[PDB]
């Protein structure tokens, strides 16, 4: 009924279950301020500090690169966690059946991920550990192959996304959204779903309408953001395929290997 109020009630969601949001990441990005690792000897410094017990085998320590992505891993393990309590907050998420419920996050939370990340990216860099750490985007793209390609594809969406120049209140919108496709493969009550997409889609429009008059094209481009998420989420499990076969020290966490498997 009240529509200003749900996209209210969602913000409020995502200030409480994000570690992370735009306006706490301006702050850091402008300048315990964050460590910069900008190559082999600062990343080697910023781990004796951030992740002791990552590098504190000798010998035994993994590659560089395969801490590295060991440490996007746990980003992302954490970020389901924050996602799923954040569904509640979604008007029907919580009456939907429990397996409906796992569906929608399995397919969701990598798209959500890679759209939030872009808060934390600038056309240099990205901050990491908690905010504590800002990894130049150059550095990445220096690692051997495969481990080069993982990073490259987000900070492309994330230069573009971050020209919409959105702010929390509407990516909390945006990422509901994602949430509540009922496309995606094997859910039990499309029906329902469906009908919960046109709610939150509703309010997500009507918002953008007044918290961006500048731009009547914005809600289109966003649902383009959207299917560039999907394909771009596709290609990132490509990927991570390719690492499983052939680099055997880089050791995917379990509850993302249940995540990709059957996804694509
Ligand atoms: C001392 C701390 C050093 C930080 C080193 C670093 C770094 C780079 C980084 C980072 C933040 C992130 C993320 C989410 C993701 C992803 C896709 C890959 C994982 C996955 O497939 O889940």
């Amino acid at each position: 009924a009240d529509l200003k109020s749900l996209a209210k009630r969602i913000y409020e969601a995502y200030l409480k279950n994000f570690n992370m949001n735009k306006v706490k990441a301006r702050v850091i990005l402008s300048g315990n301020p964050p460590f910069v690792i900008h190559d082999m000897e600062t990343l080697c410094m910023a781990e004796k500090t951030l992740v002791a017990k990552l590098v504190a085998n000798g010998i035994q320590n993994k590659e560089a690169e395969v801490r590295i992505f060991h440490c996007c891993q746990c980003t992302s393990v954490e970020t389901v966690t924050e996602l799923t309590e954040f569904a509640k907050a979604i008007p029907g998420f919580a009456n939907l059946d429990l397996n409906d419920q796992v569906t929608l996050l399995k397919y969701g939370v990598y798209e959500a991920i890679f759209a939030m990340l872009s808060s934390v990216m600038n056309k240099d860099g990205m901050l990491v550990a908690y905010g504590n750490g800002f990894i130049t985007r150059e550095f990445l793209k220096s690692l051997r192959k495969p481990f080069c390609d993982i990073m490259e594809p987000k900070f492309d969406f994330a230069m573009k996304f971050n020209a919409l120049e959105l702010d929390d209140s509407d990516i909390s919108l945006f990422v509901a959204a994602i949430i509540c496709c009922g496309d995606r493969p094997g859910l039990l009550n499309v029906g329902h779903i469906e009908k919960m997409q046109e709610g939150i889609v509703h309010v997500l429009r009507l918002h953008l309408q007044s918290n961006h008059p500048d731009d009547i094209f914005l809600f289109p481009k966003l649902l383009q953001k959207m299917a560039d998420l999907r394909q771009l989420v596709t290609e990132h499990a490509q990927l991570v395929q390719i690492i499983k076969k052939t680099e055997s020290d880089a050791a995917l966490h379990p509850l993302l290997q249940e995540i990709y498997r059957d996804m694509y």
